[PDB]
């Protein structure tokens, strides 16, 4: 049952600091929390002097990788560092607010299911589509079955290992893992989670991810 | 010339509007930002039948606020309000739930009139990764292309001429109405989206309270 979780973080918002620690440190806190993750691997940019001055760089479950040229490659560099286990958790560096129950609800796909899948957020507001390049609404976007892709991204390591493998050199547009998948003909799990598991992208992002941390 | 109506449809186990924040309820934060903006000079609330929360608020007697009866759906309630909207050009409607609006976004609005025949609506990019799910199933089908999508906000701003007919002409044709922008959008126009903030939020949930009273501190 045992789960690698793989933090992409490779000036960047994962370095600014809520009370205690940096945003990056919140993150892969709330992942060691669960008992079934073991370590953390976190790739760095070989520019990022950041990472080297915190605790976490020199934590026992801690492992870093050099990140590569995307998140996808990073997160490969990740697995392959996995070590022996099955399942991989992703998590992004700046995604502070994570809850524990939402984490476990996500832990128990490795038991359910055979793709994995992904904390979201069933989308709320009325969406609206631009006319292609302009100013101007062209039509209403159907929000029923519409979900915010949030992280972490829960998959077997192999599958994971494979579909991004395969995505990299064919040259894919990818975004999340998940979309990986997706472009490999797999069909992840949405499990529902907070929509106060924010990623903090902006300056007003770090109000409310204290905010919510501190609730 | 410049004078400009808003509308605020209030009808449709505690409705959400009348949670509180602080002092006031959410349609008197609402109201209140509406009241704000020097062109808002005057406010339409549709309020339902038999609801006894309304007359008990500063509003059952606003100067500047005018009270009409509550209808079936969103769209009948805006189409009563437009008839008390006495001389003004240009409609402003929005929701009763979302009592963030800053000053900054509504000028950008407003600023509108100028500039368009169709009017437009406050809006936020989607900055997520959006996902379909398989239909009655809880799996990605694919990844939502975020580029051009929009969270449709409110106010909306829209000349009331046109806004009344498109109201009209998609109701009386059984239309699928979400709001008026959409009203417009059935009856072929397309409505400008005007960038603003994010903070704007609709208190509908319980945890949705809290958060919109940390932004409205801000
Ligand atoms: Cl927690
Ligand atoms: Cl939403
Ligand atoms: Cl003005
Ligand atoms: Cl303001
Ligand atoms: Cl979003």
């Amino acid at each position: 049952l045992d789960v690698c979780a793989v933090v992409p973080a490779a000036c960047p918002k994962q370095y600014l600091s809520i009370g205690n620690q940096t945003i990056l440190e919140h993150s892969v806190h709330a992942l060691l929390a669960h008992p079934r993750v073991k370590r953390v691997v976190i790739a760095i940019s070989p520019g990022d002097s950041r990472f080297a001055q915190l605790p976490l760089a020199n934590h026992p479950q801690i492992t870093v990788v050099d990140g590569g040229d995307e998140r996808a490659d990073s997160v490969l560099t990740g697995l392959k560092a996995a070590g022996d286990a099955q399942w991989v958790l992703v998590h992004d560096a700046a995604r502070p607010c994570l809850h524990q129950d939402d984490l476990a609800r996500l832990l128990a796909l490795s038991e359910t299911s055979r793709t994995g899948g992904i904390l979201a957020a069933p989308v709320r507001d009325t969406m609206k589509r631009a006319e292609p390049g302009k100013n101007a609404i062209a039509h209403t976007v159907d929000r029923n079955g519409l979900w915010h892709a949030l992280t972490p991204q829960f998959f077997p390591r192999e599958l994971l290992h494979d579909c991004l493998t395969r995505a990299l050199n064919e040259g894919a547009t990818i975004t999340d893992e998940a979309s990986a998948l997706e472009y490999c003909g797999f069909h992840p799990q949405l499990v529902e989670g907070r929509a106060d598991n924010i990623k903090v992208t902006r300056p007003e992002d770090l109000a409310l991810a204290e905010f919510y941390l501190t609730r």
